[PDB]
């Protein structure tokens, strides 16, 4: 269905490397923090989101269209910019990776 498209998208997202240390800008977005170790995070963020969740939701049918997958990414980036301070490496990776997704989705379906 739409999994191979999102699969190719995520594969290309993980190919967005940092200019200095060459670390992927998807690093901190791969997984959600443990609720036991970061209880404050989940008290605020109404809709936590990570890459693995988006991938799971494309396989099981929770996300059927690309607008839902794009909307999910937007939420992931909004959560990161809301919880992290401006200028931090996480905030920057959120912006720059968001810049890439915005271009990609306009540049494809």
């Amino acid at each position: 269905g739409i999994f191979p498209t999102v699969e190719k998208l995520v594969e290309e997202m993980r190919e967005q490397l940092d200019e200095v240390d060459s670390h992927p800008r998807t690093s901190i977005f791969e997984k959600l923090p443990s609720k036991r170790d970061y209880p404050d995070y989940f008290k605020v963020i109404e809709k936590p989101m990570a890459i693995d969740i988006i991938l799971k939701n494309c396989k099981n049918g929770t996300y059927k269209t690309l607008e839902e997958v794009r909307q999910a990414l937007q939420t992931m980036f909004e959560n990161a910019r809301f919880y992290n301070e401006e200028g931090s490496w996480v905030y920057v990776d959120a912006d720059k990776l968001n810049e890439f997704t915005d271009e990609w989705f306009k540049e494809h379906s």
